[PDB]
């Protein structure tokens, strides 16, 4: 129990315990009872679900994915065996891993038509519009199995989704430049034959660089679920409303494209090229992953930062992962859509997770209103 | 001043002053100054923002845009004047609002590549996903002005969404059913302008039905605003990430797109087929808007519900505005389209306003951990 008690006064509280981490003192219907609200910028210090499918303490510092530590899962697991874990809960046993990963397989391929559809974009743009454009037109070629509530179409859907969006970062991509789109080849990896749309030609056939794959893989790894998030609370409240599965991955995808969230890694380049293009190098906590980014970037290595880094290891992240991704080819560009499809089953874990719950109900948060009381007055 | 005590024990918070409506208990550090979180399900109790756009009391029961009452806007204004006042806060005097009026009247047309972009969706697809598809591919054909920073820009971009998203939405229309598009006529209002859009051949010239404009401009400032909202609360966090004006409204448009918020009005009138699908008619705080809407459908005025109304009125809303909408001659597939039109002012100076804050920082909600805590063994 907690009590608080405020001008009118005053009241106590239920406590919600965590197996982990920080509890919860649980608002009532805090007004009234009261007639207040708490007030709460960012949402930061507010908790409004319980999840169980990813566990952070930065002081500490842990990250886990279902109580795996991600230096573990980096390390040894693989991006769909992540996926699967995040989803459903638990790691996969060799059947379930398989047919998993055959189901994902065989639905990497667009409908002719919305693969027809890149077409209308203009003539080099960049593929975060692209993609964002044609997640929400999925709903339109898969109104198959888009109902929320029934499960089995969630499921097939969750499948669409994980095969089907790595294909369409790939085309918009190729539609970036002035690239014929490739289609999947059923004998690599979901993540090898990624990196094929991405960069084969039909001039020659395609060998991923097994380092490179590795390194790939990795990183969807380490970005493969955060949360709570800007992005995924965004996937959280659309789906509030009972939208459909696209619906609220497309609302991550539009949250996550921004600065402070998404395009962190672009805005390290974007740094790193102004340099490049005016006189230069002058003057005016550790995460998990951070370090295992800086591991698999030393090998793999930006044109030019080095200096950036060296030089004030001497006088005193998302850098890391920005490097890695130019290193293997990505422009600048592309870096919100890599992000993306390796938070992608996070986004799916949350929302499913949001949905097999006693019930859940409409976001509806409140304001502390500091405005008018007026009468209207004819125009003149 | 409020003092909360935990089971460490014990805090005391600031208290912010609403001008009207309750008030807020400011948490502070919450976790620490006390590794303690609020649990609140929807953020039903929790408010992480100031407006001063719209003031609400439902026991009350008030609905005001700016101080307006809405029962006043309603039969007074238009939905200009309306989008005007919310957005910049006041009411607009005679050459505000027709450089306001003039500005919309000229940037209706979208780009001829934009309106062909249309042609990539299916045969005759729902409307509801061809919106928010065409919404995302803005931010490929107005890069003009994107900067969430620097307004003018905004500005620009403010008058190209509230022109191009009715015309967007009549060619979804269109595209629904199989018909040609038409183009802005200079010499229409932006309601009746619409509606020829939506209802307009090219086999006739098209004359709007004035009762049918007023019902409809009338509907809209209904509709224009209502917040904190799912949708609106959406459309605040993706420009939390610092998200451009776009891709923010996109992210309004997806937490529309579902039953319980944008839907309301689809689900009634689904409510309404089956039984005219199936044997019919039988067994097992008022809203300032709701008045006024039922005033307007009685005069316009579903085959057949009355029954239903009628019927229990005998022996025991979104319901009234469904009819209406399909009064004028809307499929059901057209509500939540028109929904997000007559919403968009509310969108749009919800964002204008997180962007004129002192600094908003970006939404970082948190969980109640209920999960694991374990290590990786090989799939065998
Ligand atoms: O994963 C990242 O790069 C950072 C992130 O998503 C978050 O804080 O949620
Ligand atoms: O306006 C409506 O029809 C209901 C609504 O948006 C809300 O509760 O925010």
């Amino acid at each position: 129990t907690a009590t608080l008690r405020y001008p009118g006064g005053e009241i106590d509280l239920q406590i919600v315990h965590a197996t982990e981490g920080a509890d919860g003192i649980a608002l009532g219907p805090l007004l009234a009872k009261t007639g207040h609200t708490t007030f709460d910028v960012g949402f930061a210090n507010t908790a409004a679900a319980k999840s169980s499918i990813t566990y952070i303490d930065g002081d500490a510092g842990i990250l886990r994915y279902r109580g795996y530590p991600i230096d573990q899962l980096a390390e040894k697991s693989t991006f769909i065996e992540v996926c699967y874990l995040l989803i459903y809960g638990e790691l996969p046993d060799t059947d379930q891993l398989a047919q998993f990963t055959g189901r994902i397989q065989r639905h990497t391929m667009l409908h002719e038509d919305l693969k027809r559809f890149f077409d209308g974009f203009p003539r080099n743009a960049h593929p975060m519009p692209v993609l964002s454009s044609v997640v929400n037109a999925l709903s339109a070629y898969y109104q198959d199995a888009l109902d929320p509530m029934d499960n089995g179409q969630v499921e097939l859907s969750t499948i669409r989704l994980l095969a089907k969006l790595p294909t369409i970062a790939a085309y918009a991509y190729k539609k970036s430049v002035g690239q014929p789109f490739l289609y999947p080849d059923n004998s690599l990896t979901l993540v090898e034959n990624f990196l094929r749309l991405t960069f084969g030609f039909p001039a020659e056939p395609y060998q991923a660089d097994p380092e490179v794959v590795r390194a790939l893989d990795m990183l969807f790894i380490l970005h493969a679920d955060h949360e709570q998030n800007c992005s995924t609370s965004t996937v959280r409240l659309v789906g509030s409303s009972r939208a459909n599965l696209f619906t609220s991955i497309s609302g991550g995808i539009n949250a996550l494209w921004g600065p402070l969230h998404g395009g962190a890694n672009q805005a390290v380049l974007e740094m790193l090229e102004g340099i490049r293009d005016s006189g230069d190098d002058v003057s005016e906590n550790y995460d998990p992953r951070a370090r295992i980014v800086k591991e698999q970037a030393d090998k793999i290595l930006g044109d030019d930062s080095l200096l950036g880094i060296a030089k004030e290891l001497e006088e005193a992240v998302d850098f890391y992962t920005g490097l890695i991704y130019r290193a293997l080819g990505f422009p600048t560009r592309m870096f919100t859509v890599l992000f993306a499809l390796g938070r992608l089953p996070g986004w799916i874990a949350h929302w499913r997770e949001m949905h097999d719950e006693g019930d859940s109900k409409i976001g509806r948060p409140r304001q502390i209103y500091t405005g008018y009381t007026e009468r209207d007055y004819v125009t003149i």
